[PDB]
Formats: structure tokens, C-alpha cells, sequence
């Protein structure tokens, strides 16, 4: 849904304050405050354990939505986690991070409607499927 939407944004917003960028290019903060939480502690933790997905996609301007997609698909492989979509926020904020790193700074509207676009595509049905939102909180807040 849009439930999603503002998701992307979220974490994308606070993964680019926190490297001192600005994206200007109730119970629902709860759960975007436990994804910045939960993909902090992927980045302090796991993502260097992994093969590096961001050097697979050369992301420039004219990368089209199917290219991050085939990477993005990578990360899923073995099925659907919460994690694997956790360290998928975190994968966006990664390319979102280098492509103002490189002075790409449009790819970043990009990047989140390309997540957002993965998200329904591919995981929606999954995260209604296991307790939504909600209930990715109750376990990792
Ligand atoms: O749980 C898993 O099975 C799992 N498999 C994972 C997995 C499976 C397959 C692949 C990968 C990871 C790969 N990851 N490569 C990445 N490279 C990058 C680069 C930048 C930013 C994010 C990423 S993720 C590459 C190869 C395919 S990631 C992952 C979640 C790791 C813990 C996440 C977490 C951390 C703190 C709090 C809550 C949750």
C-alpha cells in the first residue's frame, strides 16, 4: 500500500541525515523507528558478512527498475525474512547513500520509488501473510 510508500521514505530520510545529506534532493512511528533501529544494527553487525550487492548493481541515471529488481532478487533467494527485508532497507539506503556520494543526487527519487515498486511487487503479500507491520515490532523493538 502507501503504508509502504512512506516507509521507503522514512528509512531513506534518516539513512541520509545520518551521513549529514537531506532528502529535500501514534503506533505508526513505532514501527518506522524500529526499522531505523533494526537497519542500524544490520550495518554495525551483518552487512560486511555478506557479498557486497551494491558492487553488483553499477547504479547510474540510466539504470533501469528491472536491473535493481534482478539484484534485489539476489537478497531474496532462499525466501522471505524479516531480515533479508530489513538488510533490502538497508541495500536501498546504500545506493541512495553512493549515488549522492557520486553526484547522482536524482537517482535517489529513483531508488525509493524502485524499492517501493519491490515492496508491492514482491513483498506485500508476504508481510500481510506474516502479521504485518505490527508484528515485525512486537519482535525486534
Ligand atoms: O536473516 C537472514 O537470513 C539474512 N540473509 C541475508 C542475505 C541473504 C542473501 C544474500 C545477502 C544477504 C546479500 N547481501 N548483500 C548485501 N549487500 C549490501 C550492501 C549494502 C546494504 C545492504 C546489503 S545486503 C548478498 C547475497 C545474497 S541478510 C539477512 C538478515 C541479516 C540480519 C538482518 C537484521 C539485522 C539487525 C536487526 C534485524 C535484522
Amino acid at each position: 500500500s502507501q503504508s509502504n510508500r512512506e516507509l521507503v521514505v522514512d528509512f531513506l530520510s534518516y539513512k541520509l541525515s545520518q551521513k549529514g545529506y537531506s532528502w529535500s534532493q501514534t503506533e505508526s512511528e513505532a514501527v518506522k523507528q524500529a526499522l531505523r533501529e533494526a537497519g542500524d544494527e544490520f550495518e554495525l553487525r551483518y552487512r560486511r558478512a555478506f557479498s557486497d550487492l551494491t558492487s553488483q548493481l553499477h547504479i547510474t541515471p540510466g539504470t533501469a527498475y528491472q536491473s535493481f529488481e534482478q539484484v534485489v532478487n539476489e537478497l531474496f533467494r532462499d525466501g522471505v525474512n524479516w531480515g533479508r527485508i530489513v538488510a533490502f532497507f538497508s541495500f536501498g539506503g546504500a545506493l541512495c547513500v553512493e549515488s549522492v556520494d557520486k553526484e547522482m543526487q536524482v537517482l535517489v527519487s529513483r531508488i525509493a520509488a524502485w524499492m517501493a515498486t519491490y515492496l508491492n511487487d514482491h513483498l506485500e503479500p508476504w508481510i500481510q501473510e506474516n502479521g504485518g507491520w505490527d508484528t515485525f515490532v512486537e519482535l525486534y523493538g
